[PDB]
RNA sequence: GCGUACAGGGAACACGCAACCCCGAAGGAUCGGGGAAGGGACGUCGCCAGGGAGGCGAUUCCAUCAGGAUGAUGACGAGGGACUGAAGAGUGGGCGGGGUAAUACCCCGCCCCUUUUU
């Protein structure tokens, strides 16, 4: 239900050092770095949560 | 730290309420957004934690 | 002496390594371009390159 | 940022050294011609990079 | 997003119109301003109806591997010193050769133009 359309990089920052940031891009490949802490899970919604939700 | 290459339409949700992908792209542009809900606070740059940091 | 080369874009000269490539495209000129320093002078098509042969 | 675009009909730059030159046009796709003293180090982007890493 | 054609001193913007947001105003008359950035929009771009609807196409390098690392691999051609090269398709303009009572039309070779293979 957002947009913000940023341009080099802008955090997501809800409070626990989560940082979104756009990296390089080419073509339509957008290279898109968070820099989560470790203690929160990330991942990537795709055939790993499916495999995961069909463990 | 920073996992990435996600390209257009694809979704890279952490495994939590976040929601994000990526939304097109306008060449040097990047359309990004979430429907997170909104008790998880999500902002852009210190020009909008500057509030949160009161200054 | 007239050496030739291909590209279809982000070309490269060793020696300068700091701004060798306009090679972008809108259908007639030369479109991208990202930084460029003023230790490496520039001239245009005989523009100011003719004051510079006179004084 | 230094960032310039000039005709590609013809082109030239600063006289101490000769310079490039434009042939060719096709899509993206484009022949560069330069007019430059053979004996100045003057490579692209393929094996030299990775021969100066064996060097 | 649509565009336009630049201007030169070194500038991802140069301008217009859309797009976006906000404000005011007179209740057959719908008018005018201001800007360039905000937010919790399951988005942008096109269409279909009875006795006050619910619907349909929709992400565009088919790359290809994954994982806590400002990741990687690629994308027709490597040396280069060349108005480079190798192909493929098509357009007509042509030049010839064969077919063709003849004309018209069919096939083959070569030059130029557009497009495709980083």
């Amino acid at each position: 239900m957002l947009i913000l359309t940023r341009r080099v990089g802008e955090t997501l920052m809800v409070g626990d050092d989560v940082t979104v940031t756009v990296l390089g891009v080419k073509g339509n490949q957008v290279r898109i770095g968070v820099n989560a802490p470790k203690e929160v899970a990330v991942h990537r919604e795709e055939i790993y949560q499916r495999i995961q939700k069909e463990k």
